[PDB]
């Protein structure tokens, strides 16, 4: 009988190393491994892989979800390293918290362009 | 403290309602929700969600890994239902079971044209 244990989400980006740097040093993954092709990058109970696009749209299209303990605590620890403006596309941003068929969560637009939500879950 | 309980790939399809079928009809999933422009499937303890897109490249460079206990098995299950001849691009296929840098593992791209890699877990 097959178990299926886990997921994996992969963002892709076009700089690997450049939107590595941003999940680990801002954001505070940590480093699995990875070159600039490919990455792996995790948090607690996950992993996230990050693989290289030649096309920028396809990120821009890209995106995720991930389930937390509680939003509202990481929205704040981020919120003072992450702009809140999410309509500025100079750079990352996040939105604020919000409901959604899920409950409460909030997303995060890396520099790459993957948007994460961070939602609710138990 | 603020805890990461699980991740969920999102999958891109032009056709969500398609995609959607090949996943539980064929592959085994449960639907848990969905319409024509967002739909999520799930199987055990892991969920995916399939997200509408315009642009078929996003789809053709859109990936998951999903950790299982045993991909042969896994594969052996399949390989009635999907054809094993990958290089067909008529239709969604499945590799043989092999080694990889993430480890035993195959791959199936739906008819959507995502692939999705089946790695043996712990």
């Amino acid at each position: 009988m097959v178990k299926f244990l886990g997921a994996v989400p992969v963002l892709t980006a076009v700089d690997v190393p450049a939107n590595v740097s941003f999940w680990v040093d801002t954001l505070g993954f940590e480093k699995d491994f990875g070159d600039r092709d490919f990455a792996g990058v995790r948090r607690g109970d996950i992993r996230l892989h990050i693989s290289r696009t030649e096309h920028q749209i396809v990120a821009d299209n890209t995106s995720a979800w991930i389930e937390v303990t509680d939003p509202d605590a990481l929205h704040e620890e981020w919120a003072r390293a992450v702009s809140t403006d999410y309509a500025d596309t100079s750079g990352p941003a996040m939105t604020p918290v919000g409901e959604s068929p899920a409950g409460r969560e909030f997303a995060v637009r890396d520099p790459a362009g993957n948007c994460v939500h961070f939602t609710a879950g138990e």
